[PDB]
């Protein structure tokens, strides 16, 4: 039980003879690899990701995105002026974790990013800015500060800046999962967006964003949320109410001074998309979360306030827009200096769907 | 296939002899009843309810409720000054249909209706009035015009009029189902309500009424909705948006000029309670719905405007507050003279859960 | 909490005046019934069925069925020479409980019972006999001692005696539920059965009765089991193995000396049909089950051995073939004198689907 | 729509200036990778696995396994004398596909392989041999020709040869998925097996292998099958019956002359384990399956008879024991020369759980 791969007796060490070396040589020629030389690496005691905890500064991401807006035109082929966060441990792949892409995207004055679709699921999140509409299956969706915008797999999407000012946001996708697992399909759509209109609220929201109500034309459940925009207003109100209810001595917050919501598919009560979980957390000044180990990877973006993250015992100070990744089973906690708002995403739906999820919480 | 119980050959007619009569007599003594004398009644070609279509006028219901407020005190024992709509076909039982109670309730100035709970599921709907709070598991819930209020089975509930003016509403319960099926439990609670405070919005709403958002403290799914109030604002907005989207040529309405929503449990996307489905319909002036036959019973209350219902080919003119029941498989349609808003409930979740549901729609 | 409808203060007793009597008279004229005169009956503290516990002797059921085979021809119209057990508490209805029909059926030498279908779900169980095939959607299904045969709602079924000797079995249906709830449809099929062949095993069994295996042509889940026959061999083997595993000190039996199985839909792991649960119990000699209160009704048939049932504290000695009903919430236990085998059915799937199920077990 | 990554206009080619090269250099320093240089590789038109179709000959696998039994002792540390099939396209990883390990394992006379558990799900399949018991959570499970044995994640398992003759089998696991996704946990158990007894049938089978029957002590559904052994008898009988039913003109086979089953979890009707689907196929002599493209990877082992596989248009002749892998979206078909039996496994449950599954069938 307490034994690990370092301390266990190694009882399968063959005698090193010419017959043994010839056996190993013939394994190579036959595309055979023995378990007994490999076991501890293939099957660790607990997860040990090649990805490392890492933090990217928003100020740095903005500088690089802005310079890219100056030097690189957006359009067909390359599709998006998007910069992926590449984990230092992941071999030069544009993967923030083994399952997820997280990237900054920049659309300059009056630019269009052309329409396409792909089996890969996607969302947009906005720490700051306005001006862009993303048109999802023909339905123009305004992008504003604090909004989560969804683009489920196989939905046509294109983006356009309707103003004379640049805008930046983050993209999350299951690109790394999808590449390694061979589930990717892609289709080019129109070179412009199919609708340039700029309504305040999308058709999706107009049908689906009334609490506890479901259109009779929408009684079929969906694999992904039909809500195209989870607007900041509602997120802000939800979190405030939780802290207000806590004041009044009423259950609501997930832990003391820790308000939090999960963005959900309203047809099921489940996650927004099959591979991706999105959450939003608001911590009271002075709140320190209990340290968690969780299977699978998570990424946060600081939306507002000041604080720190601790990963593997290491404290990193965080500011507005900063992004960090916690790989599988890395102990993590957040510490709020001011009231501390963060946007969160993860691959937890994959882990939970396949019964791989485990959680260790300090004090429990 | 085209044969029915009237036209089929009756091939089990025994010879009427003293031996046969002695056999039938001994069936009675042994508590045995033969199928062959009974078949057509026990197993009809299509449903043939003992309940009949029937309409009750709100003006009449109000008169009787008001007089009851003058002559009958509310309190313990009797519990509620509630008048049940009793279907003429249902043998003197206080059943609007074989599954459902529908009733008018009246609470006068400053009165309290004391706390209790029961396995029977319940909701309140308000065509008109204000002043009452219903306190559900200690959580005061304001009752206003156009609101649906829920009281799932086994939740403690009491009601109090916080003003000097009377209020009336309708109650729906699965009382008849629960009586006939032997599932009823009941417990007396406090003689007053446990909280006299009168907040604008309940704790339940404050956690659960933000579209597409779920508290992390509420990740467990519930058998009934945790939303205690489905406020008129949202219902009205939903219905308007559907008619607006229809104008713009966009799918939304369930049929031409027919906007409609289903009130739902946000943890599942399903019905508010296991036995009871609630809906709200808004018809454009001049809309006539396609005639439907549906398994199980439904009840409507006219919330606003003027129109008619047709049941079994018979037109009945309807006004604000009027209530009608459509028993199982009775052909029904609605005709809007002005824009015509109706609140709807039914036992459809029971039928659908047990795979008994069938639907015939005229033109399909 | 400890108050009941007998001991609670009755605080809604109006003054008995001509104005009050005129109010009550006008309730009658308007088809209105007040809650306050009715409450305790409509909403009891715990279930109080109109059905009573009752036992029918197989010797008596056989005598009556045999005499019916002499005096009453089987055929069209009457459809089946079936005798329903009619609960003394259920008003002359051919209902063994408020939800279920339980009946003895008799098919004499060479007789055919013609084909039909109905939304009502059905099963056959055989304490004794052979010779009959029931043809279900064209698929001949042999009927033998100890077999459970299924006939899910809307499946065409007819029965024929292929021998010169009579056979009797029991039928269970959701007839009473279906009548009271208005879900019944019925269709006459062919006057004879569509296939007179008499294979040992049906096509359904040949596809579906291999443990842990599912045909690739059957990947769609079904609302009812596609297994047409649950043969005695497997039931007997299952129960024996549980008692053997218990001997070996291994978990298997549901309680000490109490082996039991539930017949299941193999596509879901759930109940055989939406309204009806079937089980088979085998008790070691000397086993006495802990007393249970359960919501909803259950019926047993003694298949073999000798024992007793206790209901409401009353012991009734039982022999092979005897049948008894336990209405909702009646305390019940079984006592085995010899090894005691019983077939069981109930309306528990209805109760569980609608979250009405409760269970009290003595000692827990 | 018809455009691909080769033929699309590349409109994001920046001017190659020192400012651009400095921008790209600073991307490297900041752990940023741009989408626009990467798009076509990250997001292909359809899947394009690094894994290639490949076939391994059983004669070759046996030779290498036998020599390993001579030169390499089995025991602690290395754990298993197992040889993994390593796809030539997968970079030297011991992965037959991106999701699955498939390997030959060899246990010589009287040897024990010691107990352990791991989150990785596993099964054993036997083309030939007898003598080994695998003890799963203390429950000895006989291993015989044609049997599928399961070892769901986190179950303690060890293996022992109870005879004087060697035995070989194949192992399938979700090792590659689990490594790349960081879900692996591992625990060492006892150095020997905890029970050396050698019963014909395990406790799991004795509870769970009776068709359509479920123990009342097992009403809780499981994430993986509780059946530890899917014995050849039942698999053989199922397949025969399908071909017999086809002869009789009755629906059963999945395609003409193509009998097939899926091994299932009896508590749900679903797959044996969350990550792994197992099937068994029997083709009539002369049957050629319609060509399929399927998302995700599959592996077959020829159990009996002679035939061929076609992958990417290439025919490879197959004999008893031979193994082949079809990576994601590779067109594949089987051709039977004699009656042709194959065991199949795949990662299809992962694809279906996450809504990534697509299927193209030739002629449909
Ligand atoms: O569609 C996008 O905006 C996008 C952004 C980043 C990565 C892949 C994408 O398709
Ligand atoms: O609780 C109520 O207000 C009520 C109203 C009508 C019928 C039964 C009830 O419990
Ligand atoms: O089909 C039958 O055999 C039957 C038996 C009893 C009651 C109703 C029925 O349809
Ligand atoms: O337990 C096994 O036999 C085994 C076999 C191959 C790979 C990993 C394993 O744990
Ligand atoms: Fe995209
Ligand atoms: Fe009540
Ligand atoms: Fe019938
Ligand atoms: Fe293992």
């Amino acid at each position: 039980e307490k034994l690990d791969h370092e301390s266990v007796t190694q009882a399968m060490q063959p005698k090193d003879t010419p017959e043994l070396r010839a056996l190993y040589k013939s394994f190579e020629e036959e595309s055979i690899i023995p378990l007994w030389t490999q076991l501890g690496d293939l099957m660790p005691i607990h997860p040990k990701s090649k990805a490392v905890p890492h933090v990217w500064k928003w100020s740095t991401l903005l500088r690089l995105a802005r310079k890219s807006g100056e030097l690189v035109p957006v359009g067909r082929g390359g599709e998006r002026r998007a910069l992926g966060l590449a984990n230092p441990g992941l071999g030069g792949n544009a993967y923030i974790s083994p399952t997820m892409w997280a990237g900054i995207q920049y659309l300059g004055p009056r630019e269009t990013a052309p329409e396409h679709r792909h089996s890969q699921n996607a969302f947009r999140f906005v720490v700051e800015g306005e001006g862009v509409w993303t048109v999802v299956n023909g339905d123009p969706v305004r992008m504003s500060r604090g909004d989560l915008l969804l683009t489920p797999g196989w939905c046509f999407h294109g983006h356009m800046n309707d103003t004379d000012q640049p805008m930046a946001w983050i993209d999350g996708l299951d690109i790394p999962f999808s590449q390694q697992m061979d589930v990717g399909f892609f289709e080019f759509g129109s070179d412009r967006v199919t609708d340039y209109a700029t309504p305040n609220f999308s058709r999706g929201e107009r049908l689906w964003c009334h609490p506890g109500l479901r259109p009779l034309s929408g009684l079929q459940n969906t694999v992904a949320s039909p809500i195209g925009a989870y607007r900041w207003e509602f997120t802000d109100r939800a979190l405030t109410e939780q802290l207000l209810l806590e004041d009044e001595g009423q259950p609501a917050t997930v832990a003391p001074g820790h308000a939090a919501i999960r963005y959900v598919n309203p047809t099921t009560g489940g996650d927004v998309m099959p591979t991706l979980r999105c959450e939003f957390h608001r911590l009271r000044a002075g709140t320190e979360t209990a340290t968690r180990n969780e299977v699978g990877s998570t990424v946060f973006q600081v939306f507002e306030g000041a604080g720190a993250v601790v990963m593997n015992g290491e404290t990193t100070k965080l500011e507005k827009g900063d992004m960090f990744v916690v790989p599988s089973w890395v102990p993590w906690s957040l510490q709020a200096e001011t009231q501390f708002d963060l946007f969160r995403f993860s691959d937890a739906p994959i882990m939970e769907a396949l019964s791989f999820m485990r959680t260790k919480i300090e004090g429990q």
